[PDB]
């Protein structure tokens, strides 16, 4: 598909080739930096890959580039079932009128007022998790970046807080990163992963249809009562928020510690001036985004951008990780430095109408965590095997063993 298109497009002839599906591929490879230097966009086996900051934002907003997933499902050849249904009907797959309708129902808790309102819960959750941290070598994931976003997710969606372990486990086991797989045995455990999480969600939704609260599930239920969306759209929307809201926030917090394990001097600088936390979080998002590939799109028509023809059906992926090290935008881009007040933000949350719904909540959880950890604890250092997810498009430890302080 990408190979047949390449043989038909003269504007693709000088584009560098990057095989990110390869098991030994690194985003920090000198091959990748060369490709960005040579071209704003690269050829991959699955998609065109945008490597520069300016164009990554441009194309993430371009109306001629439809929001991905529907195109990737047909090309792979996913059979009809619970997996395909979710991958074609969930928020990231929709565009136009249906997208604005369904997204608008889940936008209220992410307004600047509601982020302020939920902030005390986030702060006290962080505080409590630090209080009960082990003194020696421990998995940072198990003891902090798993419980934190899980508890916040339970608070947001109106689940009992005691279910944070179950809720987080139900979010991981869905395995959306392996939903576009060609294998059947893989697609079966994705089907069963979704089913089990939907079993929890359906119970919580019908509970809200009789006794609603101040939570997000209650608000989407109000829209169901008003006939804005049906029952299928209800549980799909609540599922999307949940799955998206846990795993990447988890991984991002782990990546934050991994970064400061390499730069303990900068950790101490946050300890001195805790106000550096938001700037530090932005540097973590720039240097090590949990999603190195952010916005995924498919061309809905033949069009041209910056000298490159993009035919209908061509997948285009925005490579935020590489765009974050663009020297056209970032000074000393290949160095982790939290002390630099940067004009341009990270683009870790995509762009366009599909931009991360939980952007502000994600930044809140990251800031509250980094501020409190750096104030209260000594710099982290790695204490064993980091189990990186060998999954295409996602960066993050499944387990991060560490200690805070040498002694
Ligand atoms: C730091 C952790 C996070 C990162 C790096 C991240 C990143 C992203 C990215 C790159 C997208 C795609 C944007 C695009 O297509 O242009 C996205 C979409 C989305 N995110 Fe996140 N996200 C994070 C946390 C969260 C949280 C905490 C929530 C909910 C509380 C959330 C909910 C969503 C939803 C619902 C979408 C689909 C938006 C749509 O298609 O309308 N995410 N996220
Ligand atoms: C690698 O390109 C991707 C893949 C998956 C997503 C996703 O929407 C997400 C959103 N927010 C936080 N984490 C994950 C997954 C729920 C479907 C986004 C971009
Ligand atoms: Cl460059
Ligand atoms: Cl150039
Ligand atoms: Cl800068």
């Amino acid at each position: 598909n990408m190979s047949t298109t390449a043989h038909t497009e003269p504007s693709w002839a000088d584009l560098p080739f990057l095989d990110f599906t390869d098991p030994n591929f690194s985003w920090d490879s000198p091959e990748v930096a060369e490709a960005r230097e040579k071209s704003w966009i690269a050829r991959t086996p699955l998609a065109l890959l945008v490597l520069r900051y300016a164009e990554a934002d441009q194309l993430a907003r371009d109306k001629r580039l439809i929001s991905g997933f529907r195109g990737l499902v047909d090309m792979v050849g996913t059979p009809e079932g619970p997996v395909r249904d979710f991958m074609v009907d969930f928020l990231q797959s929709l565009d136009g009128a249906d997208h604005r309708r369904l997204r608008g129902l889940a936008t209220h808790p992410f307004t600047p007022r509601r982020i302020t309102a939920v902030q005390p819960f986030v702060r006290s959750t962080v505080e409590q998790l630090i209080d009960k941290l082990p003194q020696g070598d421990f998995d940072f994931v198990q003891h902090f970046p798993h419980p934190l976003p899980a508890l916040v997710m339970c608070q947001l969606l109106g689940f009992p807080l005691e279910d944070y372990d179950t809720v987080g486990r139900l979010s991981i086991e869905t395995n959306l990163g392996l939903a576009l797989s060609n294998d059947q045995d893989i697609l079966v455990k994705v089907e069963q992963g979704l089913g089990r999480m939907f079993d929890y969600l359906v119970a919580a939704i019908e509970k809200r249809k009789v006794e609603p609260g101040d939570d997000l599930t209650s608000d989407i239920v109000r829209a169901f009562h008003d006939g804005v969306l049906d029952d299928y759209e209800l549980r799909t929307l609540v599922a999307t928020v949940l799955v998206a809201g846990y795993e990447t926030t988890n991984h991002q917090l782990a990546l934050a510690m991994y970064d400061f394990a390499q730069h303990p001097d900068q950790w101490m600088k946050i300890k001195e001036n805790p106000e550096l936390a938001p700037q530090a979080v932005e540097e973590v998002l720039r240097w090590s985004p949990t999603l190195p590939v952010t916005a995924t799109r498919v061309a809905a028509e033949d069009f041209e951008v910056n000298g490159v023809r993009i035919p209908t059906g061509t997948p285009v992926f925005m490579c935020a990780h590489v765009a974050h090290r663009d020297p056209r935008v970032f000074a000393d881009a290949d160095r982790f430095d939290i002390t630099v007040k940067r004009e341009a933000p990270s683009i870790a949350f995509g762009g366009g109408p599909h931009f991360c719904l939980g952007t502000a909540l994600a930044r809140l959880e990251l800031t509250e965590a980094v501020a409190a950890l750096a104030t209260r604890l000594d710099p982290p250092q790695i204490a064993g095997e980091i189990t990186w997810r060998h999954e295409l498009g996602v960066a993050g430890p499944d387990a991060l063993p560490l200690r805070f302080g040498a002694a």
